[PDB]
């Protein structure tokens, strides 16, 4: 029955995904973003500017009040709220009800975001990030004990204004193609993971393997960009810039402050490197490998003036905690959370990306030595 499911994601390209759920008795429409970063399900419930609706707890009949405040800091934006207990269900997904927790939106900032056309958000990790501390379970816990949906759910993440799937209890085998491949989740807090190895256009960045994931590496599909930590950020832009050396680029594109445009349909993708991402596997020293095309990492953006050119912002950018594999990442594939057996599956996706002369690709199995090592601690 995931057929009912499949297509069930919306967006806009940078706004992140949402899909449809109700809360409260009568039930009430609301579109949540989508976000496996994060284990706190909220919404707008009060005014915004943009906001075209939100939740009414004093129109729902099965809405508790918990008596409690709440507040959530993300990487960029953050709100502060009421939390409480209602009904939700899922239109497009499992058909059943569940009574989960809900903060209510009462202030933020940073947060939602103009036209985007989502009110919530649903932090699909786990309890131990969840605020104000992993005593608030989180939506999907509650949807697997409450009812029979299996322990895992499947994200398959189209871009380009943007549409997917969340296939909820299951895996959609007619939204992959080729062989699954997994990579243990380390630690159930965010959905974190260990990679092992990175190259550039087949060529070892050689760095110590704890740098591609000191601090953390996790899974989000809540974030826009595939973001590194600073030593690994820079050797990656100083290997992409070499390879593109042939162009001129404003420096401010390399920081994500300004975009780069090309005459229509002339873009030089050829110059542009891929990007091998290798994450440990489920046997001793193996792994596999994601290869990411830079029609990935060079997001697509509309010149609202001149609208003759291609213009592109670069999607990889610095960070202090951690690397994430955001929607440049996932895009390229169908990706299983199989909370159940602690692993995230990856396979390349049936509505992949992909150019002329070369494929985004999931390939095993490799042999490494030491993975253990690369993880921080
Ligand atoms: C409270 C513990 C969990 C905190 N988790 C996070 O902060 C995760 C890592 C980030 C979330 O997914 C947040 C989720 C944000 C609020 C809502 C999605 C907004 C659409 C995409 C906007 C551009 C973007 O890329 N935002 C990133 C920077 C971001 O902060 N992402």
């Amino acid at each position: 029955s995931f057929v009912e499911m499949v297509d069930n994601l919306r967006g806009k390209s940078g706004q992140g995904y949402y899909v449809e759920m109700t809360v409260g008795s009568p039930p009430q429409t609301l579109n949540i973003l989508v976000d496996t970063g994060s284990s706190n399900f909220a919404v707008g419930a009060a005014p915004h500017p943009f906001l075209h609706r939100y939740y009414q707890r004093q129109l729902s009949s099965t809405y508790r009040d918990l008596r409690k405040g709440v507040y959530v800091p993300y990487t960029q934006g953050k709100w502060e709220g009421e939390l409480g207990t209602d009904l939700v269900s899922i239109p497009h997904g499992p058909n059943v009800t569940v009574r989960a927790n809900i903060a209510a939106i009462t202030e933020s900032d940073k947060f939602f975001i103009n036209g985007s056309n989502w009110e919530g958000i649903l932090g699909l990790a786990y309890a131990e990030i969840a605020r104000p501390d992993d005593s608030l379970e989180p939506f999907f816990d509650s949807l697997v004990k409450q009812t029979h949906v299996p322990n895992l759910f499947s994200l398959q993440l189209c871009g380009a204004s943007v549409g997917g799937s969340m296939i909820i209890g299951g895996i959609d085998h007619s939204l992959y193609t080729g062989s699954l491949w997994y990579t243990p989740i380390r630690r159930e807090w965010y959905y974190e993971v260990i990679i092992v190895r990175v190259e550039i256009n087949g060529q070892d960045l050689k760095m110590d393997c704890k740098e591609y994931n000191y601090d953390k590496s996790i899974v989000d599909s809540g974030t826009t960009n595939l973001r590194l930590p600073k030593k690994v950020f820079e050797a990656a832009v100083k290997s992409i810039k070499a390879a593109s050396s042939t162009e001129k680029f404003p420096d401010g594109f390399w920081l994500g402050e300004q975009l780069v445009c090309w005459q229509a349909g002339t873009t030089p993708w050829n110059i542009f490197p891929v990007i091998s991402l290798y994450l440990m596997g489920e046997v001793t020293n193996q792994s596999f490998r994601i290869t990411i095309l830079p029609q990935q990492y060079l997001r697509p953006v509309e010149d609202v003036a001149t609208s003759q050119d291609d213009c592109y912002k670069f999607a990889i950018s610095q960070s202090s905690t951690g690397t994430v594999m955001g929607a440049v990442i996932m895009e390229g594939f169908y990706v299983v959370f199989d909370r159940a057996r602690k692993r995230i599956g990856f396979a390349v996706s049936a509505c992949h990306v992909h150019d002329e002369f070369r494929t985004a690709a999931v390939e095993g199995p490799f042999v490494t030595l030491d993975m253990e090592d690369c993880g921080y601690n």
